[PDB]
Order: structure tokens, then sequence, then C-alpha cells
């Protein structure tokens, strides 16, 4: 069996998670606030990380086990030019976004996902949201299962047929 | 341990298993603001293998027997429900870089780049100097490697 990743409070909330850089990797996008009239909704650079036990997980089934807690990693545009050319290039950290899929805990939330909004890096746990601030957004759009497979070349590549 | 395999040449095996490694950071450069053609299209998606990295997190430095893999992947899309940017597609390819003082002694930081002709390429192909080393010993911040783009480089090594 997996290690449960991410940790709890007593009201089911998630801890602000450490060590998610070392978990597995799924893709990065980019919207930068000067295509976004100098304000994107979530600036600018997105860094999306999945736990390693629902990675295993994902290789073997093509779905989120519950359990799963994805991270998404902010980061501002550094650059927009590099000797390998012109585009887009990150500079610093500037927060993180999460999901946790749980049956358990979260029964009544759309798909079983909480989304974590986190004040800092500093604060000890996120704040949980509104079906209407987050999983409105991703039940409509999202591909698979809530989440933008689409733009996680990772994931599609490592479910099995 | 390490994390290449390679053959009698000091040749680079293709690298499997490394979307498990470290991932430290991503840039984008679209071919729609490089004349229709960049460089390196599009995407580009690096990672360190596990070992080096906790010689990172402890040094700052790269230890012989460093790899870094550069994934390359295609602009998909470039509007999403987030808002207008780039968004990933499809993979296109590799590049990777080894650090081994015993075994490219005459490379610049003895660093060699490989090459990639597809993913189903069983080698590399080990470049000369200009055609890699040359940008990176220019420009790079720190050994040779783009440091300046790799924030989860920069917060993890000791200050
Ligand atoms: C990315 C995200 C992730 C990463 C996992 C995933 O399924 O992509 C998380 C954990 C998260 N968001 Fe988010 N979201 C949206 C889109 C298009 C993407 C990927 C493309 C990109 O990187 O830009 C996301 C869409 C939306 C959205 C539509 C306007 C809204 C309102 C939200 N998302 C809201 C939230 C959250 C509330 C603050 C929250 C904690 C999210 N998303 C988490
Ligand atoms: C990214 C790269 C990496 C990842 C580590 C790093 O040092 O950033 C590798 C293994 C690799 N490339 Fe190089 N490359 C260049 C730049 C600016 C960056 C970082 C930012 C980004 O993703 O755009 C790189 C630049 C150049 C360059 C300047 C004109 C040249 C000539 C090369 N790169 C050449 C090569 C290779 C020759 C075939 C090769 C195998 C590379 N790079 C590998």
């Amino acid at each position: 069996k997996g290690l449960n990743y991410g940790s709890f409070t007593k009201e089911h909330v998630l801890l602000t998670p450490k060590g998610y850089r070392e978990w597995v990797f799924i893709g990065a996008s980019v919207t930068p606030n000067e295509l976004n009239d100098d304000k994107a909704a979530f600036p600018e650079f997105h860094n999306v990380y999945i736990d390693p036990t629902s990675w295993g997980h994902w290789k073997k089934t093509g779905e989120f086990r519950d359990g799963t807690v994805i991270v998404k990693e902010l980061a501002g545009v550094g650059s927009k030019a590099s000797p390998s050319g012109n585009g887009y290039f990150p500079g610093e950290f500037n927060g993180i976004q999460a999901m946790v899929k749980d049956s358990k805990r979260y029964p009544e939330r759309p798909g079983n996902w909480a989304f974590f909004g986190f004040e800092s890096y500093e604060a000890k746990q996120g704040i949980i949201q509104t079906d209407e601030t987050c999983a409105a957004c991703h039940k409509e759009h999202a591909a698979h299962d809530m989440v933008f497979t689409q733009f996680y070349p990772v994931l599609r590549a490592g479910k099995p047929s």
C-alpha cells in the first residue's frame, strides 16, 4: 500500500503542504499579466504536482484514487527574452493552490474535491473554497474528473490503455 | 546512486523515468514569437535526478554524475478558462546534460551535452562544444545551468 500524502486538521482542512516540489510534476502553463490586462486571475506561471501515491495509482488505472492531492504552484514571469529566444521565463515564487479528492472527508462537494487556497507559504493550513469560487470552473471545462488533464501531458501519457 | 546509464564510450542511454525525477522549472519560446520557428519549440520542462537534487539541497553545487533532462512540448493552445497565455500540448522530444569530471575532463565544466533523434532512439548523440556548451558557458547563471530560470533550485540551495 501507499503513504498518505497531505496532513489534515480535525475539521479536515489540509495543512500547508511541505515537500510538494518532490512529488510528481504533471505540467506547466503560463498566463502573463500583460496578456490579461495587467491582472491575470492567477499570476503567472503555474507548476502542477500530484502526490506520489496517487501517481502510482494513476499509472495503473487512469483514475484519481481517494487521497489524491494536487498542488498548483504559482510564479511570476521573470523575463520575456533569453538566449533560447522570445517567450516567457519564470522569476520568483508567488503562492500555491491545492485540491484533495476524498469521498470520506468531502462527501458533499462536487467530485469529492476540496479546493484549498493559502494566504501565504508561512501559513499553517489553507482555506476550503465554496463550489462557486473553484469547482464550478473545474467541472465545466476540465477534461477528466474535474482536473484539466488537457494541459497535463505527463498524466495523459502516463495512464494505461 | 547514479541515474544515468551509459555505453562504453561514455554515451548516455536514453533516460527512462526522468519524469519521475525532480522538476526544477519550466519556460516557453513559442514559434509565433520566434518567426514561426523557435530554436527549441516550444515549452521546456526541466528535471534533475533525485540523487543530484539531494546533494544540491546540501552544497548548492552540481556533483559529478549530475543528470539534467530538458523535455520539450508543443504549445497546445493560447487561451483557456484561466485566461490568455500559453498552455502545453504534445511531447516533442528531449535534451540532456551530464556532469562528470573524470569522463568529460576537457568539456567546459565537465558537462557533456546530448541531443536525441526521437523518443524511440536508444542512445543520444554527444555534441561538439560549439553546438551547445558555447551558449551555456556564455550565459548560464551557475556552472553552465540556467538557474536564473529554475526557482526550485534557487529556493532549494542553502543560502
Ligand atoms: C488549475 C488548477 C489546479 C491544478 C489542477 C488542475 O486540475 O488543473 C488546481 C489545484 C487549482 N486550479 Fe483552478 N484551474 C483552472 C484552469 C483553466 C487550470 C489549468 C490551466 C492553467 O494552468 O491556467 C487550473 C480554472 C479555474 C477557474 C476558471 C476561471 C477558477 C474560478 C478556478 N480554477 C479556481 C480555483 C481555486 C479557487 C481559488 C482553486 C483553489 C483552484 N482553482 C485550484
Ligand atoms: C535549457 C537547456 C537545458 C536545461 C538546463 C539549463 O541549463 O537550463 C538543457 C539540458 C539543454 N538546454 Fe540549451 N538552453 C538554453 C537556455 C537559455 C536554456 C534555459 C531556458 C529555456 O528553457 O529556454 C536551456 C540555451 C541554449 C543555446 C543558446 C543559443 C544553445 C546553443 C543551446 N542551448 C544548446 C543546447 C544543446 C545542443 C544540441 C543541448 C543538448 C541543450 N542546449 C540542452
